[PDB]
């Protein structure tokens, strides 16, 4: 049985301002970003999302051994994205990619907006059949974890999260308030 999705117009970065480059420097890690470009109300408090995550340099396909979406509060906790021990690859560049699946939103921001639950994206570079790639790298730290959220910083405006937090209107009704 099928149904209506519903189209959320307002996608709102919850901490545009925090420094989030900072903590992937820190750590080595090339600077990526992420954004949230579609969201839909399935039923319940589940939506439909597509994230675009963009890498600051082009990294080849061959350099990488798996990314998964970890830590997902949703139908399903590990949205794998790419690995050869999982036979998945549904991303052609893990420097800019696109990835849909679902979320459980339920923490308000407002009456009429919640939160989407944070997660994490697991890179692995060099792994596996990968690691024969390892003398033409040049983009540092090879395994990772990226995370979002707009509730971890430091006291001088530096995130502690890799990529904003977002936050959309419930059950995307574009006419609450
Ligand atoms: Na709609
Ligand atoms: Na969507
Ligand atoms: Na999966
Ligand atoms: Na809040
Ligand atoms: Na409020
Ligand atoms: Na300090």
């Amino acid at each position: 049985g099928s149904s209506e999705g519903t189209s959320c117009n307002s996608i709102v970065n919850g901490c545009p301002n925090l420094d989030f480059n900072w903590h992937m420097d820190q750590q080595n890690i090339m600077q990526y970003t992420l954004d949230v470009t579609s969201v839909s109300w399935v039923q319940d408090n589940t939506y439909q999302i597509t994230i675009h995550v963009k890498g600051k340099e082009n990294i080849d396909l061959k350099y990488l051994w798996s990314l998964k979406i970890i830590g997902v509060t949703g139908p399903k906790g590990t949205v794998q994205l790419y690995g050869y021990n999982e036979n998945t690859y549904l991303i052609d560049n893990p420097t800019d990619f696109t990835a849909t699946f679902e979320v459980y939103a339920t923490q308000d921001v407002n009456s009429c907006q919640v939160w989407m639950p944070n997660f994490q994206i697991q890179f692995e570079y060099l792994q596996g059949s990968a690691a024969q790639y390892a003398s033409s790298w040049q983009w540092g730290t090879t395994s990772f974890d990226l995370s979002t959220g707009c509730n971890n910083y430091d006291n001088q405006g530096h995130s502690q999260t890799d990529f904003p937090g977002f936050y959309w209107n419930i059950d995307c009704d574009n006419n609450c308030g």
